[PDB]
């Protein structure tokens, strides 16, 4: 079995950062790449970080990927947080057999 564990809604105020944490249930998270997707209202999915490693030039840098092998878990720091941010957060994985996975995902609500 393969399938990731996230938070079922958070919620963060303005001028404070952002942290999603994504929980690997199967083996260790740091085996595999680690991306990040965000789905806006209205909107389609978007790529913010890849590979947990960095992300494609151009593209805001308020984000930061992080996976801990230790603790089995992956956990992005976010800084500079605004209403932009008010979205649907998505986690994707790669199994041993390179097969793309997904998580629950997660609401970010700004207020």
């Amino acid at each position: 079995n393969f399938m990731l564990t996230q938070p079922h809604s958070v919620s963060e105020s303005p001028g404070k950062t952002v942290t999603i944490s994504c929980t690997g249930s199967s083996g260790s998270i740091a085996s595999n790449y680690v991306q990040w997707y965000q789905q806006r209202p209205g909107s389609s999915p978007t790529t913010v970080i890849y590979e947990d490693n960095q992300r494609p030039s151009g593209v805001p840098d308020r984000f930061s990927g992080s996976i801990d092998s230790s603790s089995n878990s992956a956990s992005l720091t976010i800084s500079g947080l605004k209403t932009e941010d008010e979205a649907d957060y998505y986690c994707q994985s790669y199994d041993s057999s390179n097969h793309v996975v997904f998580g629950g995902g997660t609401k970010l609500t700004v207020l």
